[PDB]
RNA sequence: UUUUUUUUUUUUUUUUUUUUUUUUUUCUCCUCUUUUUUUUUUUU
């Protein structure tokens, strides 16, 4: 379990998609939240052409 | 001079069957009178 309280806003994003990409070898799921509409398409957009399915 | 967030119309389909109209009651029952019975025959 890993807590962040860092300054710039993508630098904290790599780990989470650290763990978005290693959770497709091991066939699970994640959720990720975003309490606000703006932000909650733009990570769907960014990982969209990136790899997968969002 | 009044911002931000609160998903939506159950899933399923590629199961076998070798019979035959109907159907099941009603009891014994005093017949009145000129008769033997006439008769061939011919014209259809």
């Amino acid at each position: 379990s890993v807590f962040v309280a860092a300054h710039t806003s993508a630098g904290k994003t790599v780990v989470a998609e650290y763990a978005i990409a290693l959770a497709q070898k091991h066939m699970t799921r994640t959720i990720y939240t975003s309490p606000i509409k703006a932000l909650s398409n733009q990570k769907f957009r960014d990982f969209r052409n990136t790899f997968g399915d969002v």
